[PDB]
């Protein structure tokens, strides 16, 4: 199952499509509905045609309704440093440390309402001059630490900041638009191999391709298994929450996210997440 | 007027106490009464007898009441190094460069459901074996970052998560019990002078002043508007976001916290906020 | 306990007043605080001061209050020739047949939006030249028929039309503002006995005592036990269900209401209902 | 439009059938729906397919979906002898007065939770002994007296009740199970003339045709107009309210209704209502 959901006069309606390409719109919350599927495969609704999902992909908007975040999660949270000056603790750079330690990074990405989702800005800070987008594989996952799905997301980041001062790391990811998802949220059955999928970033400057960079999940050696573990011990996380698996596509300096860019971040077997860009001012 | 709440058969009350010692029932959600005062000092509600406000901080529960956090705050903020081996960036200590910074430290501390008010456990990480109090000044704000009230919070810290590196800052800061405030909000009105406050710390092990130390909030070098200024910038917070200032009591490396030890925080103009430890298991 | 309810800013307060003038505010909605004293006569709320409740039943309004129903009754239901030209069957008077009849006669009266409290309007319908009170014990019931309590009903009855076909009963009884009751509701154990009070009417003309006339309970001859059980037989009520007990004092032809008017109706332990009235306009 | 609903794992869901036979899954409120279609003949959802509408009206329940009362009409009114021993005003039946008078007869039917619809039981007395279905054709009401629908409706009757004196008519009309509606509101412009419908009543008894008739609604004399004007006066009604206007078709005094019984309304352009019938016990 692949999970979307639309906004339509101000009110949201949650469909999903399955494999042989028939669209259920659901009867339950999407949260709630992954939950019911991540147990017996069953999904509530009825089939409805006239929702053209290429469509809505491509153009966002048909008519009255249009595509956004597939859930609310009631949390966001981020690992980082989980692919195969500055900071450095004895000689040894933080980063390095982190890479080679038992306890990987865990940080605290988003509240729901400082994320958005396909075809909506994301967000510079107004006191960037060096943000880059950080494509990823995300999990949706219950109050177990479950995985009750996969989507894409986008961990927009105030690089410089962050080169800045380590301390400084809240602040370069935590802000109104600083977190993109979807288009979808696939069920777990629909990625037979979480880490043998094909991630590709590009970033499109009037009409140009400003950069393109892809990885393959099979260079993640920081496992999303434990990088579950260590966001729920001693920490409660609810139903719906998203937790994004780090990056290895990281474009140069000069490379710095501006006011009407398009990012389009591709992942197998989920499809495509596209966000224009908005600089925010002073 | 100073602010708590309690909770009673599963439900919530909210109180104000009056200056001449009075005792008004809330008509209102708290937040929204905090921000109706903040306008015009106008209270809904009525005038009570028989709520033992001053046996309830010494007790925590009379009857079927007990006293609990004064608001569920939506979001909970911290910034550090505000007052007068390690990470460092060319030689510099990284807490060293944001005290010299015009960059305050801002990160996120809790959500509502990971906050305890008094007379609640906080908590100790099963994986921290050095977990300090932090005893701050916090501050209630707006979605503007107008001040609402001041109340006490403890920022329970794993300090040695974050000494071990500046990475695991948030894992060192968020989780269940990481976070307890009040035992009262107060109105800005009460507290004339922010930067003229005594703050005391005091860590109970079984019976014995294990710590103990002050400090005044006069000693605060970078100013709440600050702190507020940088919060705020292109992030927008709930009404009822809690910001805690920062602390500069500092208990050594064998003063750790541990299970059933009793925190109590002292600030003047506010009152004592006490909270048992729970050492969680692994 | 005697039960009244004000409306303050657009919302409402129960509170409660004990017998030694003691006035508690009600945590819980005023149906299912009858309910509770109803089982084990305990109360939930605080003793509140500076609520003045015989300025209330005098002045209405009091500051930012205003006395009002005290409850919200899902149904209101009548009995009539309850107490010791015409339609007729073989001779025999429709009255007179129900009177003499083992089933007595129940209709519905009103819902809770054509209620009005008290000191607020009655009314007197457009079409209608010969409109009475009809003043009357009341008694507040739960699901199963049990008495939650007693208060003062004015069943207002349009007797023209009432007198000119039996047909248009519904008519002469159901209508905005055609029902009136309170100011309290007492619990059962403030009425030691239902069949020994006294009830007093009032018809005030621009300060003239237009119509008095009074009847004691003792000589109601269909019992409330026998009127609940044709009621609640083979239909369900609702908690909260008023079911007024039909009336003794009836005015003359004469005595007809009109706009202006003040109807007081009193009763022995619960207090006097007052209504001004309001000719509704063709 | 068509609109019916039907009940799925304890909520609902409304469809519309379009004149094409193409059912539309609704966004809003049923009675919402009804009132936005009055405006402009808008209709907000999507088109469903595997809704199989006729199999519903046959079987009633098609897998885990069971169809129901269209909408819960916040009241239920009636109309009575509005087509071409007993109470007497001056030698004249009450009845023959009414039909002579200016003033028709209207009267308080059902709350929302007394009325059932198409596959469900309506209900006889436990303590009558001749209860008739009283098959009428029915308008759904927004508050301003428009009509938002038609619908079928049978009135049930205790007639024996009734009979025995005038003022029993509220017992021998409300109860629960003593109104059925459905299996669709129809919109007005469903309905080209509303005086020129048959309508058609069988109680099948095991099988049997135990009563059938039929009358056109040409034969209504007191309009549905008339019956609105009268029903609204002075008397505020909520939108959804349903008036049902009145009978020609009435089996005689042998074919009174009993258990297992099936009561089969037909009108045209609308459909046929079916409902079993429980007798109740004492």
């Amino acid at each position: 199952m692949k999970l979307f959901r639309v906004v339509k006069r101000g009110y949201y309606i949650s469909y999903a499509i399955l494999d042989n390409s028939t669209i259920i719109r659901l009867d339950e919350d999407p949260i709630k509905a992954l939950m019911r599927y991540s147990e017996n495969k069953e999904v509530l609704g009825d089939r409805v045609t006239g929702i053209d999902y290429q469509s809505l992909l491509k153009s966002f908007q048909i008519n009255d309704i249009r595509i956004t975040k597939p859930i609310d999660p009631p949390e966001v949270w981020g690992s980082g440093i989980s692919y195969e000056n500055v900071a450095k603790i004895l000689g040894k750079t933080i980063y390095e440390k982190v890479y080679d330690a038992v306890r990987p990074e865990i940080f605290f990405k988003a509240t729901p309402n400082r994320c958005v989702g396909h075809g909506e800005a994301i967000a510079v800070r107004s006191d960037s001059e060096w943000t880059l987008p950080e494509p990823e594989l995300a999990v949706v996952l219950d109050s177990n630490g479950k995985i009750l799905g996969y989507t894409i997301m986008d961990d927009v980041s105030a690089r410089d900041l962050e080169a800045e001062n380590p301390l400084y790391l809240p602040q370069s990811k935590i802000y109104a638009g600083c977190c993109a998802f979807g288009p979808v949220i696939v069920t777990s059955d629909e990625i037979k191999n979480p880490y043998s999928l094909d991630i590709t970033l590009k970033i499109v400057r009037e009409g140009r391709v400003f950069f393109e960079g892809s990885v393959n999940t099979n260079k993640m050696r920081r496992k999303i298994e434990e990088q579950i573990q260590y966001l729920i011990r001693d920490n409660p996380i609810p139903d719906g929450t998203i937790l994004t698996t780090g990056t290895a596509i990281v474009p140069g300096r000069d490379k710095g996210l501006k006011d009407e860019d398009i990012v389009e971040i591709t992942i197998s077997n989920i499809g495509t997440l596209i966000t224009p860009v908005k600089k925010r001012r002073k």
